């Protein structure tokens, strides 16, 4: 039988572990772990970064992966770069596919995803060189393997790729943590998961650190964005720039990328460079050279069209990633695909097998999908609390709601179109999770929880497993990974 993730107790006086099922607590020293674990957690990142409530909801127990479950990962995500990459690039430029019918976009971002077409590869690159930073979320079901077992079963939940930092530095300020502890690589049969050089290494492949980095976020508060920029300035002398929306600026100017100067006011004039500066218009201007985006997809349509434009030469993530692959429909497109991606050889027929198995059967609104279901579920009405009901741009079951208001929402998914300002559903199956064994907080209260898995990568690389969960924004016990030393 396959080692199965498991959640383990780890002395941190003498290292000797233990899985959580099994450690008789009777002498732990839950509140004393906690206490080293927070200290530990300010090296990468100092309180100044940090929301105290999320350092808090950290767990020194981590979660033992297996060799078998990291293969199992890098060849998901080996295959699901290939098929969005492939999605990505034939979007509008492989009509008769007709992925805009198939996933409209609100009308100024096909606007926009058409004018960078027109960029590619002297302005933009094509989209196989700058794919940024995607999240992936999975969950854990079972599955009947040949095996002749219970196998555990990966899948994917949803693509975070419109903001390029979260959950990067919580990975690697817990995987720093539990290794200055001793947890994992001081000789007490475990290792690291996952290495924090990596995956901070790789955030700082999105820019160059040469230039100056400018940030433009809004609405959206923030979290991992402002650990990455307090050990930017701890330890590199990085110091980013937060700008807003109505801080941008646009000058006409012949010799330069897209015609025009893309600036913003500064705030703080009396510590730049007073050459970097320009006064215009009453304004005080710096350039921007490159910008990351922690934009909601309506803050980026409220931008003048120009402005957009100009955003969309200097910015990660790129707007295809932002907007096409972030997408929860997306998920609905690669399976739509897969025969279509086997037969132009972009995946082996294996890989076809690992993305089905990899991401749950996804209806989209306005296919032919959604109609065979309106049908199933009239002639089957117990089918309904099989399947959920996602928003894109909050999540219903079937088992909750009456079969007369369930076909009721399924009718009102026949066309494809975005509600004006809005979104849609996506109809999806229910995955039926396995529960662990989990001591999640220092009051020691063992329950039997589902996990939630993270993974990271830039670029199209595989980075690393990421935090697991059981939101760490709305309160979440959080923690990180280990494997057996063998
Ligand atoms: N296909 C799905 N089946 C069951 N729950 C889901 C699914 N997709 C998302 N979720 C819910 O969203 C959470 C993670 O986004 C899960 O823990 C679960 O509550």
């Amino acid at each position: 039988a396959p080692q199965q993730l498991q959640q383990l107790h780890v002395s941190l006086d003498g290292g000797h572990y233990e899985p959580v099922t099994t450690f008789d607590p009777a002498k732990a020293t839950y509140l004393q772990d906690q206490e080293a674990l927070q200290e530990n957690l300010l090296r990468l990142c100092s309180v100044n970064g940090w929301h105290k409530s999320s350092r808090a909801a950290c767990s020194p127990r981590p979660v033992l992966v297996s060799s078998e479950h990291q293969r199992r990962w890098r060849e998901l995500h080996e295959a699901l770069v290939l098929a969005i990459t492939d999605i990505v690039e034939r979007w509008l430029t492989d009509p008769e596919a007709r992925f805009p019918e198939r996933m409209p976009l609100e009308p100024e971002e096909e606007d926009l995803l058409r004018w960078i077409d027109e960029q590619v590869p002297h302005n933009l690159p094509q989209y196989r060189d700058c794919r940024g930073s995607w999240r992936p979320d999975f969950l854990v079901e079972e599955e009947n393997s040949d095996g002749s077992g219970p196998v555990e079963n990966f899948r994917i939940s949803e693509i975070n790729a419109r903001f390029s930092f979260n959950g990067f530095m919580f990975a690697t300020c817990g995987q720093q943590a539990i290794h200055d502890m001793g947890i994992c690589d001081n000789g007490n049969g475990l290792v690291g998961a996952t290495d924090p050089a990596k995956i901070l290494k790789g955030l700082l492949r999105l820019f160059q650190p040469g230039l100056p980095l400018h940030l433009l976020k809004g609405d959206e508060a923030g979290v991992d964005i402002h650990m990455l920029v307090d050990f930017l300035d701890r330890y590199l002398g990085i110091t980013p720039r937060f700008i807003m929306p109505a801080d941008l600026r646009l000058l006409h100017e012949p010799q330069a990328k897209g015609g025009y100067k893309l600036c913003c006011v500064v705030k703080n004039p009396d510590s730049c460079d007073p050459a970097t500066l320009i006064y215009h218009d009453g304004d005080i201007l710096e350039e921007i050279h490159q910008v990351g985006l922690e934009l909601h997809q309506r803050e980026i349509r409220a931008l003048e069209p120009e402005m957009l434009r100009q955003i969309s030469l200097r910015c990660f993530n790129d707007m295809r990633t932002i907007l096409l692959v972030h997408d929860k429909r997306m998920l609905g497109i690669v399976r739509q695909e897969l025969e279509n991606l086997v037969a132009r050889n972009v995946l082996t027929l294996s890989q076809a097998k690992i993305l089905d198995k990899g991401i749950p059967e996804t209806i989209l609104p306005g296919s032919l999908d959604l109609d065979q279901a309106i049908a199933r579920c009239k002639e089957m009405p117990e089918l309904k609390d099989e399947y959920i009901l996602k928003p894109i741009r909050g999540i219903v079951f079937g088992e909750d709601l009456n079969s007369e208001e369930w076909i009721s929402r399924l009718e009102g998914l026949r066309s494809a179109q975005l509600i004006p300002g809005g979104g849609t559903c996506i109809v999806q199956r229910k995955v039926k999770q396995l529960l662990y064994d989990v001591v999640l907080r220092p009051t020691g209260v063992k329950t039997r929880y589902p996990l939630i898995g993270t993974y990271h990568s830039i670029n199209g690389e595989f980075l690393g497993v990421g935090v697991w969960r059981s939101a760490i924004s709305h309160g979440g016990a959080w923690t990180v990974s280990v494997m057996r030393d063998e």
